[PDB]
């Protein structure tokens, strides 16, 4: 008689994505799971074997730019309030007389974590990005939140919070309620968590390896004449580059030995690039894994894949980030010696090229990877993540 585990996120690749291997694998070991998931992203998560709960999420679609998130924290947080507050009852519904085991969430479902309490059982938090260490809120929080906190928004942001709480016999602060969830699977490899060096091991476990997207086999397999090859896979930051990725012909086209695979404004959409060198094959959508297998580079946006995968791929990175939270990460990719930092500005066909020849050279870059690699092994991927889910079971 299969235990019920009800998985919980929005309509939002960076927030299905990473689990949707664990969710497969949860099925595949025969548990029900049910996915509370908005229509856009039913064909989805149906294809793990999941059933999809259906409910209006009044968050930006997956399929939305980043000025549609909104300008500063407050705009950024407030979101996520409004849309808890009208998902609650529906998802309270969906689930009357079929409560769940176990609950699991993203970290951006708020009715995830109520519901779980209202039904007694416990949840289990998937961060698909850093966690809290022990001391982020004083040192991390506060300055940040110091200012929204003192206007009259934001004090109504906190006062509707603590409002919605009550009426759910929550008494945790909201800033605890939202941030510190008793219980997280971090699906971030601990190389690219900050002050990951104080992060609690009993609540946080870490699960970043690569298990999983198109672990295809073959995707485009290196032409028999490509002794470096550089994937150019989000390098930038999904921004307008006319010379980006121009700068990125002039660096490796022609360069002895280097092949150059370029993805682009990824709607086609060009003859800026010009005229391409024989070594240079460019392309609106790529197989980053498959590639990134036999590539010696990657140029990246450093997002999660992004960043995760090269590391996963034992791949030097140039980081070209264009976001201060993959600041963050450049200059943890840097900081662990695998990659150095970029912004467009500075991304120029020279610096491209003498920093590409820097690193792919570097045999200590390739050691510190293989040492990375070796670490995101035994972070554990699926299976792993799996594992510790059903640990949780009330079982
Ligand atoms: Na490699």
């Amino acid at each position: 008689t299969p235990a019920h585990i009800a998985m919980f996120s929005i309509a939002a690749h960076g927030h299905v994505n990473p689990s949707l291997e664990v969710i497969r694998e949860l099925v595949a070991r025969g548990h029900r799971v049910t996915y509370a998931i908005p229509p856009v992203f039913a064909d989805k998560v149906a294809a793990t074997g999941a059933r999809p709960v259906l409910y209006h999420s009044t968050l930006p679609g997956p399929d939305a730019d980043p000025e549609a998130w909104g300008s500063t924290l407050l705009d950024n947080v407030e979101p996520f309030l409004n849309d808890a507050i009208q998902a609650l009852p529906q998802l309270a519904d969906a689930y009357a007389d079929d409560i769940p085991d176990l609950v699991l969430h993203d970290i951006t479902s708020y009715p995830a974590r109520v519901l779980a309490r209202r039904w007694g059982v416990p949840a289990v938090s998937l961060s698909p990005n850093l966690v809290a260490w022990k001391g982020y809120e004083e040192e991390v929080a506060e300055p940040m939140w110091r200012e929204p906190r003192q206007t009259e928004r934001g004090r109504a942001y906190y006062a509707r919070f603590e409002a919605w709480l009550k009426e759910n016999g929550i008494t945790e602060h909201p800033d605890t309620f939202a941030s510190h969830p008793p219980r997280s699977l971090v699906l971030i490899p601990k190389a690219l968590q900050p002050h990951a060096d104080r992060v609690d091991e009993d609540v946080y476990t870490f699960v970043g390896a690569c298990q999983g997207d198109r672990a295809e086999e073959g995707g485009w397999q290196r032409p028999a004449g490509a002794e470096k090859v550089v994937l150019v896979s989000l390098g930038s930051a999904f921004t307008k580059q006319p010379a980006f990725y121009r700068e990125c012909v002039r660096a490796f086209g022609n360069l002895p030995g280097w092949h150059l695979v370029l993805q682009i404004g990824r709607k086609v959409t060009p003859a800026e690039l010009g005229e391409l060198p024989d070594n240079v094959e460019v392309h609106d959508w790529v197989p980053q894994l498959a590639i990134l297998r036999q590539a010696d580079l990657f140029v990246t946006h450093a997002g999660a894949g992004g960043s995760q995968e090269g590391l996963a791929t034992a791949t030097p990175m140039i980081a070209v980030p264009q976001a201060v939270d993959q600041f963050g990460n450049a200059d943890m990719l840097q900081g662990l010696g695998v990659a150095r930092k970029l912004a467009t500005e500075e991304a120029t066909a020279d610096l491209l090229r003498e920093t590409a020849l820097a690193l792919v050279d570097d045999p200590e870059v390739a050691r510190r990877l293989r040492r990375i690699q070796a670490e995101m092994a035994q972070e554990g991927g699926t299976r792993r993540a799996a594992d510790l889910i059903e640990a949780e079971l009330p079982a």
